[PDB]
C-alpha cells in the first residue's frame, strides 16, 4: 500500500519509544495527535500488519477521541485480527464485544475471519462466541464460516457436532449435496 511522510514519522517514532512510557506519551501529545484523520488510519494499518498490537490499541483510543470519528465494524476487524494474530485473546474478545455494542454489522468474511484466528490461536470457547453472534446476524450464514469451524473444531466433537447440527437444520437442502462437515 501506501503511507505519508507524518505517517512514516509517527510509525518509526511509536516504534523507537514503545517501551518508554513517559516519552511515548508525549510523542503521542505532540505528533499524533495532529495527524490528520487519512493518516492516522495509515499509522493503525501499518501497526495492525506488523502486529505492534498495543502500539495499535492506543492509535485506536486516540483515534475514538478525534472530531472526525465515527465506529466502524472494518477499523475493529483489522484490530481484532491483528491481536489475535498476537495471541492476545482476551483483548480481541472484549474489543469483538465492544464492537457488538455499537450496533455494527459484520459482513461474512469477516466472522470468518474473527472465527479463524481463535481457532488458530487455540480458543474454541472464543469462536464459538463469535459463531453464535453470527447465527443472530440480519444476514442468512454462508457455508464457509461452518467449513472453518468444523475443521477447526476437530480436537473438540462435542462443539464441532452442535455446528455440524445448526448447519444441517439452517440449510436442510444444502447441507444434503454440499456438506461444509466433509
Amino acid at each position: 500500500k501506501l503511507i505519508g511522510k507524518e505517517a512514516l514519522f509517527v510509525i518509526l517514532g511509536l516504534k523507537r519509544l514503545k517501551e518508554d512510557d513517559e516519552k511515548l506519551d508525549k510523542f503521542i501529545k505532540t505528533h499524533v495527535f495532529r495527524l490528520l484523520k487519512l493518516d492516522m488510519l495509515a499509522v493503525i494499518g501499518e501497526l495492525e500488519r506488523q502486529e505492534e498490537t498495543a502500539l495499535a490499541i492506543k492509535m485506536f483510543e486516540v483515534i475514538q477521541k478525534q472530531e472526525w470519528y465515527q465506529p466502524d465494524v472494518f477499523m475493529y476487524k483489522d484490530l481484532i485480527v491483528s491481536l489475535a494474530k498476537s495471541k492476545r485473546m482476551d483483548e480481541a474478545m472484549a474489543l469483538w464485544e465492544k464492537m457488538k455494542k455499537e450496533n455494527l454489522f459484520p459482513d461474512s468474511q469477516t466472522y470468518t475471519e474473527v472465527i479463524r484466528g481463535f481457532l488458530r490461536d487455540g480458543c474454541p470457547a472464543d469462536a464459538m462466541n463469535v459463531y453464535e453472534d453470527m447465527l443472530k446476524s440480519p444476514d442468512p450464514p454462508e457455508e464457509l464460516p461452518f467449513r472453518v469451524l468444523l475443521k477447526g473444531l476437530l480436537p473438540h466433537p462435542l462443539l464441532r457436532n452442535k455446528v455440524k447440527k445448526d448447519f444441517e437444520e439452517l440449510f436442510p437442502e444444502k447441507h444434503a449435496y454440499d456438506p461444509p462437515e466433509e
